[PDB]
């Protein structure tokens, strides 16, 4: 009935077989809370390797995908390929995709619909840039990105929303509370009550506990710390 | 100049189907005078190098321009070497025109891949509107310049010409030879006599088992980058185009 706590780790463009095998060994052997759903996001070239080595209780996610099952798109991968090597999640609309590589709201929305129809779970990312926060348009910007995702979700049971400020715990709580209120008016009261909303700003072993105690924060998407031993402490943030 | 044939699988395959393709290639009679390379999706690169005969090379279909960092969704040359592949394809028409990759970015990628010890298949080519305006030469010389400014040792580079414009139109073998001959004249003078004589220039338009023998007889065509036919059994015939 209550929302289950969710922690993803985004490795970004880091690692080789030796270093990543060492990271996986540590997670497999650690004591992880039974009440946390854990997911690891690997570089595409190491996704098969990661699924082979990680304990089955831990999920594996691609860091990006395209919007059809096959075709003339040199350099891309599809949801069919991701299922084929046994991973169940994909991260979509990450700030680095939007702002370094120029991916639009429309494209991201199409990726979301296809991934879900193909039987993947989706971690959908939204967030405002520095110039946007300074202009006072935080809410308008994130509502806009959220609507472009929701118009492409027929069933919310396998969707998790991730808020990243691209640039305190009380400021995070304020944005999470308003996002849930959006789900209530524009979708339904039931969808608002059951959907996980995780925080994707800077998360470390030092700040994870206070963030996790906020009423509308359901977990994290972790960056640089997902490559270190302190990732274990972040998974156990509520204990 | 040793004959060179690459096969670009693009976004196609799963473990079953690509496994079958590799088995066919391992068991075929392939000319000893052809250098062969297979370009796999990133998610299957390690798999492909494990399964393919060591005489056949493996290429990534794209990479980025530093060894590590905050670039969600990307891979580096260090990662490609780590799983045992020796090549990368850079500046493919689909990267340029569907995903918007600039000449400046492609040039930075070429310099990094070569410094890190990979070979590079560098792609150039004009669009249909450019062909109609009569500016084919101007476009490919501009693209080739942005590559050459970033190359020190040409023994590790192969240049691929793609007529994007034709791929509902057709490109003839004489038309391919005319472009290849001009590209070599560019190299003679902007680099050296020795580099023009020794660098392979391969054709990346539509290659099938039916047209490969006439294309391979041209004086300045050194081989191919194959698309859809790299996924079929006739890829073997293309490797053997000079017999």
């Amino acid at each position: 009935a209550p929302r289950k706590f969710f922690v993803g780790g985004n490795w970004k463009m880091n690692g080789d077989k030796k270093s990543l095998g060492e990271l996986i060994h540590t997670l497999n052997g650690a004591k992880l809370s039974a009440d946390t759903e854990v997911v690891c996001g690997a570089p595409s070239i190491y996704l098969d390797f990661a699924r082979q080595k990680l304990d089955a209780k831990i999920g594996v996610a691609a860091q990006n995908c395209y919007k059809v099952p096959k075709g003339a798109f040199t350099g891309e991968i599809s949801p069919a390929m991701i299922k084929d090597i046994g991973a169940a999640w994909v991260i979509l609309g990450h700030s680095e995709r939007r702002h370094v590589f120029g991916e639009s709201d429309e494209l991201i929305g199409q990726k979301v619909a296809h991934a879900l129809a193909e039987g993947l779970g989706v971690i959908a990312c939204i967030g405002e840039k520095l110039d946007e926060r300074e202009a006072g348009i935080t809410e308008k910007v994130v509502f806009e990105q959220t609507k472009a995702i929701a118009d492409n979700v027929k069933d919310w049971s396998k969707v998790v929303l991730a808020y990243e400020p691209v640039w305190t715990p009380q400021q995070a709580q304020e944005v999470h509370e308003k996002l849930r209120g959006w789900l209530k008016s524009h979708v339904s009261d039931a969808v608002a009550q059951s959907t996980r909303i995780i925080y994707g700003g800077s998360v470390t072993g030092g700040n994870c506990k206070e963030l996790a105690s906020q009423h509308d924060v359901d977990g994290f998407l972790v960056g640089g710390a997902s490559l270190k031993p302190e990732f274990v402490d972040i998974i156990n943030a509520k204990h």
